[PDB]
């Protein structure tokens, strides 16, 4: 219908159930004017979008048709770590059925991807990822109902010989970024808007690339973070999305025209090669070059909707019972990454907490790179970074830490069981930067 825009196929719950068999398989596909064989869920890159409502039952059978073992992480879903099991291994040729109920208060954009320790970064870079959208009753208010909605999966790629490029020694240190900077698997698509207000769900599913998002001539109005709505729209001139983060923004198209959505230059502290360089700064890579992500064409004679005056009030959380300190460190040349001086050991429990309590977590980046900290299973509220207040109230599950920054997080502990926390530059996770939390 009308102009086409590349976007993943959507699978929706029906009568309160989303039952779906999803195969993880090598798949030859068309991509950026060539043919490449990626690893995909459901024969597509990105994988299919699962769309559900609160209280729905999800029954996803993952069919491993890969040459190596794999599993799934249900990124951002506050469900049982016995379902969202970071230690599970599904051998090649076997299947596993994940069954869970969507929590009643949940809303926003989530995603799924591999979490088999040691193999995350190659598997995710090869194409294995998809989005999960939880609908909200709030989507029925006129200021959002009549917006034109789209998912934008931000995911870069690099190809060599018609397959995902191999990880190099520098990739294990810096995280791998690709030369093909894609939106929904397409190179610089064009979105011909048919409404003047857009609602864009944004997902950074890249291994390591950061997207400093800016739309030409337009602010963004942030209405949702990783794990739920803000309390009211927040206008920003630009929006930094670290790996694993999601956001939902409203765009209000004022004038006709063609506007670029760009990822503006951002320096995440990646390191370059040789120790010599010209004479200035020798071996930091420096800021990313700007990238055009997509072209946005405004409709004829645009008149946008008013912004909603309110969204979702954020629950007051109880007083915390424990303070934890988690210090991130790195040894760049060995490409090894630590939390409180240790690398991940799946046989080691690093933190022991109580169900139905709130903790404060102080996460300190004592490295020189940005590290985006992710905690499975338990969404958190960011109170402050660097001793200054966070700009909004919303559930998050990834918080970006620049070099030297300390984040203070309010972490309500929900489901019992053993789960993990890790950097979501997934190369760093594979090379050490993960620990184990047990709730009882
Ligand atoms: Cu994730
Ligand atoms: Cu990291």
């Amino acid at each position: 219908g009308g102009p086409s825009f590349p976007e993943p196929k959507v699978v929706r719950s029906q009568g309160g159930l989303l039952s779906l068999k999803l195969s993880a398989t090598p798949t030859p596909l068309a991509i950026a004017g060539q043919r490449a064989t990626l690893l995909t869920y459901g024969g597509s890159f990105p994988g299919p979008t699962l769309r559900v409502r609160p209280r729905d039952t999800v029954r996803l059978t993952l069919e491993n048709r890969l040459p190596e073992p794999t599993n799934l992480h249900w990124h951002g879903l506050p469900i049982s770590p016995k379902v969202d099991d970071p230690f599970l291994e599904i051998p090649p040729g076997e299947s596993w059925t994940y069954e869970f109920t969507v929590p009643k208060e949940l809303a926003g954009t989530f995603w799924y991807h591999p979490h088999l320790h040691g193999r995350v970064a190659p598997q995710l870079f090869a194409g294995l990822l998809g989005a999960l959208v939880v609908e909200s009753s709030l989507d029925a208010i006129p200021e959002l109902r009549e917006a034109e909605e789209h998912l934008l999966v931000l995911k870069d790629l690099a190809l060599q010989g018609g397959r995902p490029a191999p990880h190099t020694p520098m990739d294990w240190m810096n995280g791998k970024e690709g030369d093909l900077v894609l939106v929904n698997g397409a190179l610089r698509p064009t979105l011909v808007a048919q409404k003047a207000t857009l609602r864009l769900r944004l997902l950074n599913a890249s291994n390591a690339r950061y997207y400093r998002l800016a739309l030409q001539d337009h602010p963004l109005y942030l209405i949702a973070a990783d794990g739920g709505f803000l309390e009211e729209p927040l206008e920003v001139s630009e929006l930094l999305l670290a790996p694993g983060e999601r956001a939902e923004v409203l765009v209000r198209l004022r004038k006709e025209g063609r506007f670029l959505l760009q990822a503006l230059p951002y320096d995440r502290g990646a390191m370059g090669m040789m120790d010599m360089g010209g004479m200035a700064h020798a071996m930091p890579q420096g800021p990313s070059r700007p990238e055009t992500l997509l072209y946005l064409i405004a409709p004829k004679n645009p008149k946008p909707l008013p912004l909603p005056k309110a969204l979702s009030p954020f629950p007051t959380l109880p007083a915390p019972v424990v303070t934890r300190r988690l210090v991130l460190t790195e040894d760049m040349m060995a490409a090894r990454f630590f939390i409180n001086g240790q690398v991940f050991d799946h046989r080691r429990v690093d933190l022991k907490g109580q169900a139905q309590t709130v903790e404060v977590w102080e996460v300190e980046n004592q490295g020189d790179m940005d590290h985006p900290f992710h905690l499975h299973v338990h969404p958190f509220q960011v109170l402050s970074v660097g001793g200054r207040p966070f700009p909004y109230r919303a559930w998050k599950d990834v918080v970006n830490l620049k070099a030297g920054e300390v984040a203070r997080l309010l972490v309500p502990l929900r489901e019992k069981g053993r789960t993990v926390f890790h950097c979501h530059i997934v190369e760093h996770e594979d090379r050490g930067m993960m620990g184990v939390l047990e709730v009882g």
